[PDB]
């Protein structure tokens, strides 16, 4: 019993360390198909002359599957058993619905379609078929299974705080793409959207009440996330920062895969410090809260509000601190729009209506 | 579902707080059972007229004449009490030899035993491990309770490494010069007729942590060097366990002996409002040094001992009790503990067998220390 994994996003770095595990324990695994979105062309040939695999999509026209669905028609056609979604923003929606429509596990990397997708994409998932990938919701998967859903008093998710720790507002105007770690999923964690994206995800994976979801800032990154039970015990997992932990055990779930990351080493000093989030300079998580608790196509505009103003941050035609900012006024705006997604056209929509509303924003900022 | 509890050594800090656990939470335990040493009568008392439990014993042969109307009293009485009362959790308080027997016998009844007396499994520990079911032991102490909630995080082929935090002590830092001349005071320990200052001085020596080694080792059938110490001076993560893969899940709480003890009697269900959570709401550290094993033997000794086998480190421990009283009396040196320690260990070859019943167990003690009296008045 080998499992058979598609790999969506293959040449990002999500996916090249999903076919590293894969190549390191070929007794559990086995790559039977790719899609790479085709900026990193050289990557794919590679990857199909050292796995062998031909069953390839590429969304920007020996390929079968090209096109602008590419991904989404190789997971419909492919017998298997594991699909792997690390495809990146909007371009993975409709490929984790026919993830889930095929009954293969869905290790979801891209969690933007779950965020976007809500009930929507609860309603095609049947229990336990959802398997994070994100560190975070690793962590608090391993966490909860020291105890029952009704032991547990609150989720503690760990942000590391981007390097803006200590910063004010006044200090976040005149901060540039680079210092926020990008250039001209990272941006996203220096605004402390990621944590707000972990928020909603909490909530729809967990079931958990947003008022019980707390954030804490951890910058050494190794504690990925804790869970507090009603006793006052507090269960946490941690490990040096490295993808390839979570990335493996959302393949073998619920196995542990041997050697897959080095552990915390205690035979050297460390420190893991903890400190609460500034929330009026950090406001991106209460309005992540606001969104989930509206609900409906809320977390789709939340999200796609972020995309337009971050897009329109990384062009220099806004400041940082502007990002959650536009976040903030769609939001404020969208009073039509916690209504429930009865079809994928209806979350495409809210995303539309969000993207222009930002747009609208960005010529005014 | 309201689960029968026998308490025994009922009257020290373990017992008046799972009383206070059971106290407030009536539909989910019921006391059936109290148990302490003769010396502790009048608060026994007391705890027969607030509960109203009249099923009650006195653990020793102590205050006989005062023991009118008692229904177990006498050498052995908390035995008795064990094996007569119906129950579905025992929690074994007693300290020291008392507590072995009762634990035996609370196994034999398949009640679940919540456990918190070191000589159990320290002195008597294949005898213990030979009449246990798994699972039926649940630790009571910090790290070991830890240590269960953390292997929850796999399958027993899964588990790479068990981790123990311990603070390190008084000591923590010092080197082997400056530990030469210290005093039981600067280690901590004032004169108390109890426990108390050997288990303060355990504590500065890391004797301590290697019997909580042994107790891992017998708890959860890890072997020796699948079992670390590492030194957290916050004592908030009371344990860890790395897994195969990388991952290390760990338990963090502030310090609370309610929470494991609510935990143990419970197991494998928490007990609502125990203790008080951890709060990230302020800033806060947890830091994390290797042990310093050239300056502290205690821990890797613990292990050459457990790896022996069967009476060893019943063997470790009298000879601990032995050579630390001489140091709290003035008559040795603080480094002069751990080497007679292993001076007797290496003289101990005899008590690797396994002990058939609790007398050998008893004899392996009694051995023990008068090896270690000698070594001590030869200094
Ligand atoms: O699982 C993780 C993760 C954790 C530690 C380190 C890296 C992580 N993933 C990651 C980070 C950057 C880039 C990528 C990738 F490129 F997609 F692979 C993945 N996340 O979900 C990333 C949130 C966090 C994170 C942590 C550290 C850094 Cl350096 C970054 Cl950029 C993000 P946060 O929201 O700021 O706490």
């Amino acid at each position: 019993g080998r499992l058979r994994v598609v790999v969506l996003g293959s040449t990002g770095s999500i996916g090249t360390q999903a076919l590293q595990v894969i190549a390191d324990n070929p007794d559990r695994f086995e790559v039977v198909g790719l899609a790479a979105g085709g900026a990193h062309l050289d990557t794919l040939l590679r990857q199909r002359a050292q796995t062998g695999v031909t069953n390839i999509a590429v969304a920007d026209e020996d390929i079968p599957y090209h096109g602008s669905d590419a991904a989404t028609r190789l997971v419909e056609q492919t017998e298997a058993d594991v699909v792997l979604n690390a495809l990146v923003g909007a371009l993975g929606l409709r490929p984790t619905l026919a993830a889930l429509k095929t009954g293969a596990r869905l290790a979801l990397a891209n969690k933007e379609s779950l965020v976007a997708g809500g009930s929507l994409v609860l309603r095609a998932a049947r229990p336990g078929q959802i398997v994070p990938v994100d560190s975070e919701h690793s962590a608090l998967a391993q966490c909860l299974r020291g105890g029952t859903p009704d032991e547990v008093a609150k989720l503690v998710l760990t942000a590391s705080g981007g390097p803006f720790r200590g910063w004010s507002a006044a200090d976040l105007e005149h901060v540039t793409p680079e210092q926020a770690g990008a250039h001209p999923n990272t941006l996203n964690s220096a605004s402390l959207v990621n944590k707000g994206l972990e928020v909603i995800e909490t909530h729809l994976l967990f079931g958990i009440p947003y008022d019980r979801i707390d954030v804490v800032v951890h910058p050494q990154s190794i504690i990925h996330s804790m869970v507090t039970f009603i006793d006052g015990s507090t269960i946490a997992q941690a490990s040096p920062p490295d993808m390839k932990l979570p990335i493996s055990l959302a393949l073998g779930w619920p196995r542990r895969v041997s050697g897959a990351a080095a552990a915390c080493d205690f035979h050297t000093a460390s420190s893991w410090e903890f400190e609460p989030l500034d929330t009026d300079v950090f406001p991106a998580v209460e309005l992540a809260r606001q969104a989930g608790v509206a609900g409906g196509c809320m977390t789709a505009v939340y999200n796609a509000a972020n995309e337009e103003a971050a897009a329109a941050f990384l062009a220099g035609r806004i400041g940082f601190p502007a990002i959650v900012g536009i976040i903030a006024d769609v939001l404020h705006a969208a009073d039509q729009w916690a209504v429930e997604p009865a079809t994928v056209d209806d979350v495409l929509d809210a995303q539309r209506w969000a993207r222009e509303r930002a747009q609208r924003a960005v010529s005014g900022m």
